[PDB]
């Protein structure tokens, strides 16, 4: 990629956000630098509209995956960099469980020597007493894996992952992310095989800063890419897939009386084997059953 | 059934067989009595043509399942008795693994007070040094479950099971039995739900008999019958069924290099999860894989 | 053994019993014959004192394990025959679960050509509405493995096994059998390695008998014998043994609140691994725990 | 703790090392700052003796666990801070697998407003062609958990963990760390319950620095602390412990012929059950066996 030659050495980063969550508007400006070579990000965010409506941790993901470190044997699956300097568009939808959602659209591109992230975000359906709008999130972060996948039809990628937020009672607010990327530029881009980005982050405060702010450090590394063994697991995939997605079956098992579970399994077991034609397929399909007799 | 009333008390039994195994002909006459009340059978067999060309054990199953004890709660799934006194026809095929086969047709019915089994048997493809024609079966028997299933279209029953014959070196000769029963009469019969007959047997000699003979003692008891739980396992059945019968998949897995198996599993495991979308279906489909990495 | 030569061919059998069950006395005489060559037993029992106070099935085991077929490779671990013609003494205790017990002593030996079993039986602690004294046993039998073990110190054998009696409601009455055999004679006997007798049995009536009777048919075959591999499993034995018998632990686990079980396991799991020193021993000891979180 | 009040707000850090590895001497000086409040470390190392004998990654651990972030419910198990300002002594031994070892002794204490780490390190027995002295380690790092444990007898703590180093061929150099801490000061210190430190690190280069150097960013958080459920798992611990440490047994199983493994298991299985006294203990002890029939 021609983009790859932009990401050697420390690059300056600048970030602009306009947010709107349950009619709370707000703006964030961020600056810093990223070192792709060692998969390193450092960024400072100032709330430019006063205090922040939402907790800081909720925005970490919204606020540069072109600064991930790609190992040499992988560097031909780096879509992010390959899209530069013209850049890409990053659209996400973020479902917090039992609560509202964000919908974002960013343009990431180069404006001279600087890499800028320009974001519009729009939250709705939050619960005034919830984890978000109640500010019950802990000022911290965890590590996640960012499964990428090509979208050869739309010349971009499809991304998905699930962020865990800590809360003070020990519980964990889930944040189901559905992401999609697409080149603003007309030039060709790398369209990757399935792999992931292993992310780690910590959140801190500057002690000579009195406005509402977050100091964000990100670590990012690409991974998950090491025959005909390929062709085999593609099938094992679909067989377990059609299985877990077979709406007939899922409905059928949910619909069962399992307060007195022990009898229910045994009779269904013995009913399966009334024709007495045992094969490993049934041993397993009944072990998916005895499996499902847990949750 | 009206047939049931004929099988209270001890019934005299008469058995006639005409055989041909690799162009070896032979005949067998058997007499004894049967007690369906306590599922009991005693029979003596004389070879009327000199010595027997096959081992006695191979002939036990060929040589009255209307003498099975049906527990009270089952007596309506008793097909065999219900077809009497007019009778039924019992056709089998018997694949000795790695070896020849028997193809039988027998008419079982009443002739006055006696219950007669009249048999023609035809064996082809045995090995002149095999387990049968070489006579390497031990003079004994083991216990087996005889799975029955209605055949509503043919007004009879399908039957299948698998006899294990002991051999001297400790190994075991399989005898895959494929059976079917059909009423000679036009009267109505009973068409059973899936159940099974639990058979136990012992083979002996009479010490005042000098002709080639077998003394056969059989015990036979029906079993395997105790909702919407029915409808559920019908599906679990087919899902494990299509699975084990999916010729694509079976071919695919057989076609794999498993002398160095440990790597093969792990990479296929990690290839399945390169898109990192885990669901129990795949956990199980890969546990059918790691399963199959045994035989 | 010289005893073995007495058990070729059909031997006449005679059986005498004197009983006392909850102050109910009774007597039983049985005659038949035994064929050790094909492990075969046929016996008829008359109640000489009118009706029987107990169900017939309870008495089957009390009512000739010297008629078991020992395969050629085993015939040196045949204790029963080797003690003949002088004989042996067979003492049992029989705990019906949730119920009374039989304490028997029998002398089995030859008196000329006949093999006699002479029995005194004494039952206490039954329930006047129980499974026995209430007569709720079904007139049938199941198949059992009779584990034998040498008792080199007492020049005899220890024996133990567990009979399952069928009852009408579908439940099953256990009969925990604790046996021991000891030669009346001074001659040398055979002291067996661990093996077992595979028994199968059927109970019936004679239709020209008007007195209270049982017709008993037994099949009995020795089995369970095929290095330094011996020495290994002796240890695996004790390790699982001390484990299951460790009264500290058994008490400890029984003493746990498992109405809300899911949390209990996880915390104990995480408490085991707070020092974070994982080894397979703990993976297994916790898999004995998660195991025990079932019954 | 009185030490806790020293670690609010950004503290300056200064590090001195004198190393000697296979007669290669060297010196490292490091400076930077740590923010305990958010479990954050930033440090720069300059090689003051020229080029470095050993790879940079090998020293990360040697080069401030008093800057870990302790959650409020844990802050009474913070030994590190409690030992301040007088400080503690940190002794480690580091076994790299299939290669040499480091032995270190540091004094960590306050010298005015600064937290200084003073280190003597001494490596021996490395292989001139190895992963270390050959420089085959990758300039990166992974995440680890740092299991702490009190040593109430020696008024300090015992620490242990296992660092994985990446190598270019995809393989992983292990670094078994055995650590121990002890107050230079005579004042009392907190002696913790079992918990761990979750560490994450990345390694980078300053682009305006021409001497041999590492930029080290560490993230550190305490965790692993959430009844009578305590007392239970203490036992499950020892039972799986004595088990995995029982040298009799471990020797015994290693000593077995497992090129033809299938027979070996089955016979040992059948030998365990020749007395036919099944209990869950043996089911598990044999499932530790069938377990061990893998590696």
């Amino acid at each position: 990629s021609k983009g790859e030659e932009l990401f050697t050495g420390v690059v300056p980063i600048l970030v602009e956000l306009d947010g709107d969550v349950n009619g709370h508007k707000f703006s964030v400006s961020g600056e810093g630098e990223g070192d792709a070579t060692y998969g390193k990000l450092t960024l400072k965010f100032i709330c430019t509209t006063g205090k922040l409506p939402v907790p800081w941790p909720t925005l970490v993901t919204t606020f540069v995956q072109c600064f991930s470190r790609y190992p040499d044997h992988m560097k031909q699956h780096d879509f992010f960099k390959s899209a530069m300097p013209e850049g890409y568009v990053q659209e996400r939808t973020i479902f917090f469980k039992d609560d509202g959602n964000y919908k974002t659209r960013a343009e990431v591109k180069f404006e001279g020597d600087t890499l800028v992230n320009r974001i519009e975000l729009k939250g709705i359906d939050f619960k005034e007493d919830g984890n978000i709008l109640g500010h019950k999130l802990e000022y911290n972060y965890n590590s996640h894996n960012v499964y990428i996948m090509a979208d050869k039809q739309k010349n971009g990628i499809k991304v998905n992952f699930k962020i865990r937020h800590n809360i003070e009672d020990g519980s964990v607010q889930l944040a189901d992310h559905y992401q999609q990327n697409t080149p603003i530029g007309d030039g060709p881009v790398l369209l990757p095989d399935n792999h992931y980005l292993s992310t780690q982050s910590n959140l801190s405060k500057d002690p000579n800063e009195k406005r509402d702010h977050m100091v964000l450090l990100e670590f990012v590394t690409a991974a998950g890419i090491t025959a005909s063994t390929k062709k085999l697991s593609e099938s094992l995939k679909r067989i377990g897939d059609e299985l877990d997605s077979n709406m007939e079956l899922q409905r059928m098992i949910a619909a069962v009386d399992t307060d007195s579970p022990r009898e229910v399994f045994f009779r269904v077991a013995a009913d399966m084997f009334s024709d007495g034609n045992f094969n490993w397929g049934r041993v397993v399909a009944l072990f998916y059953f005895a499996s499902k007799l847990v949750l």
